[PDB]
């Protein structure tokens, strides 16, 4: 994998992961197996987690998690890049530290007033409770992207992955890199993630879809996508095919749609046909992002779709057995 | 009559800069009609050109503020309405203050120290419009402004408090605070399904406020997204409206009314486990105006049919004008 061969752009959050007890959950009125927005009552909780010794800080956010998992899976130094917005605070410096530890070349845009986005990941057994404060992650501006030191990361990249959620934060950055990729034989990849469905988002998504070589999604996202645009089918295999056959921009040959269904098989539409892949488990939160990261690693290495899906399932199965989107030193995938 | 500050709205205010444009202007800035675009910064040459037009207008906009202004126009009683939201410390913030005062709305804006005021270029040709929005300060509202005694007095004064669902992306603490206050003090709290949430973070915030909503407004597309997101297999808008009205209720709330519009098709209203449907009556961004007309009659203690008819009247007036504007006085009975 060449230097900066894969780039991601998104909404970075510093994940503050810690194994907690009943007293902590009751104190901040947080229930397990649910992701809530941080309120004024939850803001001092980030200080309490920071004050603990066994705390793990991770350069998170869905896209950044995928880029880190791709980097871990590739094991080649300098193969990945990432751009997103952070604040000028200690949590921003921790995000810079962890991105460097994960081997990702991160060029963050520093907002002058917004604190860095954070996410408390409270762990008990195999259960999590996410409390997110997006804050600076929503302030990315295309002026950062257009600077020569940051545009060099787009120029270096052969694969550029940006989540659909970023269409609400910086649609000018997505359209700029998507149009650049079509004009310069690069692969543009996106997902069906969205905070909400509004006219502004609908129109921005419609403008980028022709430029997407790959579209990733989960069954719920695919079914919302199909219903929003009037497709009457609820079959995920047919929805994946219809996504792959959306209109194509000039300079884009084909589109591949990859739809995950949790325990049920991964659905892949390509060349007017749908192939389905059963999930293979390892002996005995962040799983979707890890799946995309494993898929991207093999895509970068020019491998086939079955290797891409198997690597995605491997990475997803590793990450689910660890607190947060974390992993061991080296992978063991073939 | 309507008492002082009887109706309050909280939201994301934008100064709408409206003007009739021509083909040359649309081509110049590569703008498509019947399209909503989010701009990261103000396209300064376009804003100056729009300002230099003959029929230009500066309106204190944003979906909720539009509803509050339409309700104030419909009521015609000075001081009956209030509004809170975030603006910047600039000329557009002062124009926003000027237009809110001209519309007769008591606006207590939170002034962000660095973010410019949110703006929206409204480019109108015929019966079509194109919107280019730079939200900027509108997304920086903080509950510290709400909790100040001079601003909390507007909550205390109000009998009806209306907030869009989208405002949960800006200040969920303000929404939850006023929604919980309304349930404890016999006030009516109203919301809409605008920007239906798909993300788990936003879904959990909405789930926490829905038990406090006495009224939920929505359109057919929003209602169908809401139903699909939470696993309801029905696609019938009449049944979806009934299921919304029957969502769990918080302590101190006896019933919920769900109002779903369907464009040309009738207004659907669910109440007391039954669904009543109202054909649209015609005159010889209409949704905000519909809500404003409905709110005006609700403030006057009128029945649901009057509320729906006033909503249709206001919506039919606003569609025949550039942006969410109206004549001096209403003619509704």
């Amino acid at each position: 994998a060449s230097e900066g061969v894969l780039l991601g752009m998104g909404n970075p959050l510093l994940d503050i992961s810690a194994v907690v007890d009943d007293a902590f959950l009751t104190k901040y009125d947080i229930k397990l197996n649910n992701a809530i927005l941080a309120e004024e009552k939850h803001l001092p909780m980030y200080d309490e987690l920071a004050s603990k010794s066994n705390v793990e800080y991770i350069a998170g956010g869905a896209t950044q998690n995928s880029i880190r998992v791709a980097q871990w899976m590739l094991q080649t130094p300098g193969a990945t890049s990432y751009m997103g917005c952070i604040g000028k605070d200690k949590f921003g410096e921790e995000m810079k530290k962890n991105a460097q530890a994960a081997g990702v070349t991160a060029h963050y845009y520093e907002d002058e007033t917004a604190p860095t986005g954070t996410c408390a990941v409270c762990v008990v057994g195999g259960e999590r409770s996410l409390i997110a404060n997006l804050s600076a992650a929503n302030c990315y501006k295309s002026e950062h992207l257009k600077r020569p030191e940051n545009w060099a990361l787009v120029e270096k990249a052969k694969y550029i992955y940006i989540a659909g959620f970023f269409l609400t934060v910086s649609p000018d950055s997505i359209q700029l890199v998507a149009e650049h990729a079509a004009a310069n034989n690069k692969v543009f990849l996106m997902n069906l993630s969205a905070p909400f469905i509004c006219e502004f988002f609908r129109d921005a998504q419609e403008k980028v879809l022709p430029y997407a070589d790959y579209i990733f999604g989960n069954e719920t996202e695919a079914k919302i996508f199909a219903k929003v645009r009037g497709w009457e089918t609820e079959n995920i295999e047919e929805i994946a095919l219809k996504i792959s056959q959306l209109p194509l921009a000039s300079g884009k040959q084909k589109r591949i749609a990859v739809i995950t269904q949790g325990a049920d098989p991964v659905v892949v539409a390509e060349d007017g046909k749908v192939k389905t892949f059963p999930v293979i488990l390892l002996p005995k939160n962040g799983a979707g992002d890890a799946f995309v990261g494993g898929f991207l690693s093999q895509l970068v290495l020019g491998k086939g779709i079955e290797d891409c899906v198997r690597a995605g399932c491997y990475a997803a199965n590793v990450i689910i057995q660890r607190p947060g989107c974390t992993y061991p030193e080296k992978p063991d995938f073939n």
